[PDB]
């Protein structure tokens, strides 16, 4: 039992909610994210794909292998000596965090607001006996360099040719087994009524899984491209993306930055959005008044935050503050996708709102929160009913085999991807007339524009939604294929007259 | 006599400087304020639209009406009492404001430069004396919920299901007549020698009765995206837009942020050009070594700034600082506007040229402000000129029927708007071939390129002007109509050939 | 011998390491920097432009005469005097700054971080006692107005409108010769094996001469437009661009925000790529807690900076920081430039990349830092590729006179810029069909997009080279470019058709 856990995750597993011991849950969870069956290792179109240098890093549990260069057996104390040298900052990062610093965490006062910190310690070490890692009356000494890259409380030397890892979230997960379970809990409570996305997606815990499975990821020759990708989709595999690495910061997961790298950009600029919505605002002028140490729960009353953040928007659900962020998607991101719009009334949706209310009424008036979410609601669905209408127009130019060059140079997508009209792989994928001009257009219309525009709803950026992004772009491209199209209708026209 | 206020204003009031009391100079301006002939209410399109949900918060004093959900009748202390559980960040945030702390501003050092606030808060009692909110002998004790949401100075309880209002200006105004006054007074000192632009306008005391006058805004179906401009256009209707809700600071106001939400984007992109400025930087890099809590008056000398920012600038007159921001409007933002750049080199201007040098005088050499404006102005003209002669071909373009779809395909706008070439409406409205892409792009060059263009120039953003905003894309429309209009020219002749 | 410079400077001014004396060594600089056949001057095109008003600060030493509206004749306490009511910021800047300062530097603690500053002024001293700006037995009271203004350590009365100068490269390095001579060294280390740029370029030491070249810039009529560039291309004239005016801070100009006005935008957007990135983030979440104040080199230590800036990757070269910054340039931006990508495999390359993994080795494994740096390449010709198929078809369609208006509506470029196919100048000046839609396309997936591609590759930066930028637009040009080709094609059929 793991408070913090949803039943549901508990159930799959297999496990007794008041009878696993943190081993068992422990085991149950490795079992899963190892297993190839629920999205690890290369995927379905493996054979198509191989890993580069850089890959053994992305994906460590099915590349990574140890250093052979340095032919040394070292012990706990050699690890930082020789690194002090070899990799300084990383040495000094790592002794001036907690991991380095575990006594501190145990002779923290009551009235301290980083009190909590000490009861997470305890919890930790008693993951650590129930797993055998750490003796009944045993301390945990410290989190060091051999710990996490050799053996959690790895007492003798370690062979650093065939003994050094990279530690992927189940490494963590040894001693962080409630933020390990949280987050795999993604996979149990992101379950769509209809199918609509892939169970326990979009999410972080399968974030990788859903990047290899992008057939044009598999299929694209452009290896160093394609790895751009798969940057923004290691959260799976490594928990040093929020909090980076050695320095393992709390207080820098919080900040708006930390999501920034990965949430900005065309398909969705969540960074763009917030930082420009008077949330975004206030954040970057009152960011030097807040305690950012102070977690989530206590952020609005101890830590003194008065505008929200990516962090305490997305972690909470219903008062309580998890590393799960599924639970209260309802637009996944894209509009356009089939049947999102149409559940846009569900009961389902309908339940999620109501958890959006109760996350926008530590602050404002329901009345309030309520007429502005339903003005994004409403508002999403007007740009979307403008990609239709563009869309409805050049599809059926395809039906009519009418696209520039679709009879003639329109060279097939690369495998194991199959020809069609509007695909992805165009956006990442081009040859001759494949995609067309003007499927590029209704193509970017959804999942740049269209996206855009409701990314800016949901962040209270005004210009991001009207002028400056959605509104605006998505009106250029609507009238740019309306004058295409009838330009093409013209000179078919004059075609006919001579032939 | 309220110093700050100019003459023009008083005498427009029909008001005696030496003479009117604080209740009747209130009077006055509320007078005009809420008198729909001078731009409150719906406006002249009021009866093609209508109010959304959100709308009672854009516009209290036209569709704001008590929450009925509550059948509380309650007094001063239950206001807070209640919401410290209903809405808890919103009682935090007051009560660590001044609002909540006037003995603080009474018992004030003077040597402190947070002193000026005590002279301000005598001013607001003799304010509300005059206006008989307050006793002879009676000091002002606080201002909390009850003060701002149903009547300044209650004292017994009010029904909160038909007591509570939406602070508008002239609510603040009763306390904070200085600063009314001083943004009313826009309506009197922005007045244009040749009807560039509309009395009062561009401006703060004018924005939402421009933005509801914004035929297309009253035109098109989407409501919703719509809304996004009157959320920009509200700083007419509340005073909470520089310095936000509950906390109201005046610190906050004068950081470069609280203007970034609105001024940004593709028509305009101050906040862009400035952050990307030598100015801007400095100001990011010293916003630290600078205290923001001092007054904009002692902000270069007390307050340790040495760089500009939005506010300084622009809130900044003879020396005098005031909230009216209009008295040294030259360019309008859009140079393409007629009798704008013809109006440039008027007594007027340079009058207000001269207003500008002794801005920058503050710190730089006038040789040097006036090298530098100059540059500014020629600038303009440059950019100004390629947009006229790209315009000059697709206006005939339209003179002669040739744009597609002109003469077949080009639906009418919708009411009350009437058909026309390279309308505003075709930013927002578009159906079929109208707009004409040769129409959205000549369009889109002066309303967004050359636009920026001036932004980048006025805010010192070399890149701004040049390659990244402005000339860069300013030259890529005119390469493009050209390139499409010699198309349209060799298709056509081939069409006669055939008939 | 100031042994940060190379060996190569002293080689090229003719000057013996060991026997040169701080005079000697000085006149040898300034004799190659003042001198025009370096690149001093207006340039080979100088019959074409003339100067406007700003430019006497953008170009001094060719340009700036004495300000004749005053006639007053000063001395260093009048220059104070006035000025603290003239240019108040301007003093008061100053005041607060070291220059003025110079008592505390001496007083230093030797266990002070700022320490070094103590030698950095005993330096200074006898760099001046050598050239006889200062006595055997005389210390440097301090650096006012009067010393850089008009002579250094000037005593007697100043005559304002025949004296006043404005400080350039060399008025500084008349006291800080070390940093004048490492930036001068980059004419003599950046030279390329195969003469693919200028020697000694590109660079700053040579930034204005690199300006003052481009044909388009000395022939486009629109100065006020075309001076927008030459303020990114002031750093040879003038050492108040890092570090700025009147404060001239060390601290300030170890800030990325520093470099960020210069390097950002289209055709190079190193600050967007940056700041989005991890490393970039970090900076920004942790720019509180790091002391800017330190030096470079104690940064990492002393400083607490956990995460490379701007100054600390480009500044650094073998352990050593300096103030020339090309020792490392293997791409120079443009990776379509001649020669580039066929000189990554050369021992020079190879070289250079040892010194970059030299450089992200102290915090990264250099086999993390190798696999990065390996995608960098890779990932650069990637896209290289995809321009070079796009500009294959472009550039055919010019050899066979189809472009739009090559024909008949082509005007030539304006003098002494001669005409072609895919010019630098079609990116500045467009008239009719010059440049044709085709072209510009071409011309700016080279120029903006893929330059943007490498940037992104090379600031660890996803999206910058995926979606967001890089890869996305070099998709879409592409794609129109092809549909342009074919429609064309099709045009053409019917043309013969009907003749
Ligand atoms: C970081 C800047 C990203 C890069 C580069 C790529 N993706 Fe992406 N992707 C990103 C985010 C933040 C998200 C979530 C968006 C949301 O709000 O939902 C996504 C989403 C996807 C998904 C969709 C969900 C799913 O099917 O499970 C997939 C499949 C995906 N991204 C894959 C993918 C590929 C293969 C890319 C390059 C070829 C690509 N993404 C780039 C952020 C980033
Ligand atoms: C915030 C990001 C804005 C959105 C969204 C909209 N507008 Fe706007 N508008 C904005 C600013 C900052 C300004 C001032 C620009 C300047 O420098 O002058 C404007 C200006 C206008 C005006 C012009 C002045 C006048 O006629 O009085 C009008 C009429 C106006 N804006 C209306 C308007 C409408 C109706 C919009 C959407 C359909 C729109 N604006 C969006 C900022 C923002
Ligand atoms: C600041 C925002 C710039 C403006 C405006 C212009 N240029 Fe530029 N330019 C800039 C940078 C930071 C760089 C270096 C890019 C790199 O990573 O290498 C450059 C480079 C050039 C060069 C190339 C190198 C050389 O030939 O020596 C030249 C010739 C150059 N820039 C000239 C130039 C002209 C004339 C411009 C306007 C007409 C222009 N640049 C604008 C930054 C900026
Ligand atoms: C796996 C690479 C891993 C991550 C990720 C991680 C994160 C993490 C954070 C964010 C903190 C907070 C630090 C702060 O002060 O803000 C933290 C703290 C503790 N950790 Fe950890 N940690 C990772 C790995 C490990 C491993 C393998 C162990 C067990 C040997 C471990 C233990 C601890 C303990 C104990 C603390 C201090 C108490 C606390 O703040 O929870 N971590 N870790
Ligand atoms: C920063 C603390 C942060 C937040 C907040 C955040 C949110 C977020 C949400 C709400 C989702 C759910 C998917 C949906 O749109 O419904 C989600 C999904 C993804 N994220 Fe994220 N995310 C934050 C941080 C990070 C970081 C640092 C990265 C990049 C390494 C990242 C990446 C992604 C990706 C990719 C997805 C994948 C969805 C899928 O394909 O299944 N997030 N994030
Ligand atoms: C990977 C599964 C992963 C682990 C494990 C992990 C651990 C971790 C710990 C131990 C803490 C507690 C530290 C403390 O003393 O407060 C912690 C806190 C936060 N994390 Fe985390 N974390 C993992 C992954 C991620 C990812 C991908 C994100 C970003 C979406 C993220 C974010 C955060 C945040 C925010 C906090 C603070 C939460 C709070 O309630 O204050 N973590 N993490
Ligand atoms: C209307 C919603 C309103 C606004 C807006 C507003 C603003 C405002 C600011 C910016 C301050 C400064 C706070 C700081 O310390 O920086 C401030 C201060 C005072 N106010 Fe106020 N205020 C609004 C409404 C009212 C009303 C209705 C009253 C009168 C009952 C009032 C009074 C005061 C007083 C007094 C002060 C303190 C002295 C001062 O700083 O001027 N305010 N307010
Ligand atoms: C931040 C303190 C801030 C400044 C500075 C500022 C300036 C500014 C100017 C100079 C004008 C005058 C119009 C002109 O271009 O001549 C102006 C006009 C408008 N502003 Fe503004 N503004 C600042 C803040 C705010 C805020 C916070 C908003 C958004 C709610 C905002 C909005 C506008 C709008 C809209 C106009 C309207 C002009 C009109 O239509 O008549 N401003 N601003
Ligand atoms: C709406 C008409 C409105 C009111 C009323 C108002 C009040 C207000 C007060 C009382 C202060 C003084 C607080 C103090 O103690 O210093 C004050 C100060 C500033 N305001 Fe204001 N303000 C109103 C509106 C707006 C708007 C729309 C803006 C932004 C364009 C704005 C900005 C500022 C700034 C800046 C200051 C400080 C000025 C200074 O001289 O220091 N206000 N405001
Ligand atoms: C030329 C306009 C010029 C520049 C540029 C310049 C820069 C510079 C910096 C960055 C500092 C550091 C200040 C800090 O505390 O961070 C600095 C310091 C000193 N300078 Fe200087 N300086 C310029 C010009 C001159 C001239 C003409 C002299 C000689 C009369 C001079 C001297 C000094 C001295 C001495 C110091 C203090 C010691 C040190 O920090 O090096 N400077 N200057
Ligand atoms: C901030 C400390 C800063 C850095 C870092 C920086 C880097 C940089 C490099 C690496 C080059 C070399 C050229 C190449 O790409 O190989 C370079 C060149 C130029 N820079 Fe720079 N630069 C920094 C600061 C500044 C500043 C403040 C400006 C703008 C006044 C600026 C400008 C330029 C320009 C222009 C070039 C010219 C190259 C040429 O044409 O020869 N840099 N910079
Ligand atoms: C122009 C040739 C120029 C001079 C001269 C100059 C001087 C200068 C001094 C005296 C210092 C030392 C100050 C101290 O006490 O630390 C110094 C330091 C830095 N500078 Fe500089 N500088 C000149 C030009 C430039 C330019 C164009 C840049 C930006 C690319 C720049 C940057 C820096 C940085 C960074 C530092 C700190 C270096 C360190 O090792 O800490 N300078 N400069």
């Amino acid at each position: 039992d793991i408070s913090t856990v949803p039943d549901e995750t508990y159930d799959a597993l297999k496990l007794d909610r008041g009878k696993a011991t943190p081993k068992e849950t422990y085991e149950a969870l490795v079992k899963r994210y190892k297993d190839p069956a629920h999205g690890a290792g290369k995927g379905t179109m493996g054979d198509y794909w191989e890993p580069i240098a850089i890959s053994i890093y992305m994906d460590p549990n099915t590349f990574y292998k140890p250093p052979v260069s340095p032919k040394e057996v070292a012990e706990r104390k050699d690890c930082v000596e020789c690194h002090s040298d070899e990799t300084p900052v990383w040495v000094r990062a790592w002794k001036r965090s907690t991991h380095a610093n575990l006594d501190k965490i145990r002779n923290l006062k009551s009235d301290d607001p980083l009190y909590y910190k000490k009861g997470k310690l305890e919890e930790v070490e008693n993951n650590l006996r129930s797993m055998g890692k750490l003796g009944e009356k045993e301390t945990l000494k410290e989190v060091g360099c051999i710990d996490c890259h050799v053996d959690v409380n790895k007492k003798d030397k370690a062979d650093h040719t065939k003994d050094i890892r990279m530690p992927t979230a189940d490494t963590c997960g040894t001693c962080h087994l409630r933020e390990f379970a949280e987050r795999e809990s993604e996979r149990d409570t992101m379950v769509w009524p209809n199918g609509q996305w892939p169970a326990g997606r979009p999410s972080h815990a399968l974030d990788y899984t859903a990047n290899i499975e992008t057939t044009v990821w598999a299929t694209m020759p452009q290896r160093e491209v394609a790895e751009g990708c798969t940057m923004c989709h290691t959260n799976q595999n490594k928990c040093d993306n929020c909090h980076t690495r050695h320095e393992f910061s709390a207080a820098e997961s919080r900040k708006p930055e930390a999501c920034a790298t990965c949430h900005s950009g065309v398909d969705h600029n969540n960074w763009e959005a917030y930082t420009m919505s008077k949330h975004g605002k206030l954040a970057e002028m009152n960011r030097d008044k807040w305690n950012w140490e102070v977690r989530l729960k206590d952020a609005f009353s101890k830590g003194g935050q008065n505008a929200p953040t990516c962090a305490a928007c997305h972690m909470e659900y219903e008062g309580e503050y998890t590393h799960n962020i599924t639970r209260k998607t309802r637009w996944a991101n894209y509009p356009f996708v089939p049947g999102i719009a149409e559940n846009i009334t569900s009961d389902w949706s309908e339940a999620r709102l109501d958890s959006w209310v109760l996350t926008c009424t530590q602050c404002h008036s329901e009345r309030f929160a309520r007429s502005y979410l339903d003005l994004m609601d409403k508002g999403t669905l007007e740009g979307l009913a403008k990609y239709q209408e563009a869309n409805a127009i050049v599809h059926k130019m395809y039906e009519d085999g009418t696209l520039t060059g679709q009879k003639t140079n329109r060279p097939n997508p690369p495998e194991p991807e199959k020809p069609g009209f509007g695909i992805f792989t165009q956006l990442f994928w081009s040859k001759g007339n494949n995609p067309a001009s003007l499927e590029l257009k209704v193509l970017e219309m959804g999942e740049n524009n269209l996206a855009k525009m409701h990314v800016g709803l949901a962040h209270v950026n005004p210009g991001g939604w009207t002028y400056t992004e959605g509104w605006g772009p998505m009106n250029r491209a609507y009238v740019e294929i309306q004058d295409e199209y009838t330009k093409m209708q013209e000179l078919s026209a004059l075609q006919a007259r001579v032939n």
